[PDB]
């Protein structure tokens, strides 16, 4: 699915990403939105490593969800990537959780450094009442 900006946006909160790890929900609303433009069923494959991002955060199969095709994986989430194409995404989030609790923290995805860090992000949740 694609969500509607403040309707991801309240999800996120009702989801408790909001200031998770001390990450605004402006921050991982940025980060969706430049992953994947908040559809659940973005995918982006990885040629150099064989490796597969899937959904609306981008996760990653070879460290994170098992997706039985890439070589190294590691499965931190426990978690099958397909499960990340689906409209519910409460187990997008308890994954991207994990994500974020090693020590790179939402740095771990390079386009949050490159399009969010440092930035203003209130436009993400402007007229949300979030
Ligand atoms: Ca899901």
């Amino acid at each position: 699915k694609v969500f509607e900006r403040c309707e991801l946006a309240r999800t996120l909160k009702r989801l408790g990403m909001d200031g998770y790890r001390g990450i605004s929900l402006a921050n991982w609303m940025c980060l969706a939105k430049w992953e994947s433009g908040y559809n659940t069923r973005a995918t982006n494959y990885n040629a150099g490593d064989r490796s597969t991002d899937y959904g609306i955060f981008q996760i990653n199969s070879r460290y994170w969800c098992n997706d039985g095709k890439t070589p190294g994986a590691v499965n931190a989430c426990h978690l099958s990537c397909s499960k990340l194409l689906d409209d519910n995404i409460a187990d997008d989030v308890a994954c991207a959780k994990r994500v974020v609790r090693d020590p790179q923290g939402i740095r771990a995805w390079v386009a949050w450094r490159n399009r969010c860090q440092n930035r203003d992000v209130r436009q993400y949740v402007q007229g949300c009442g979030v």
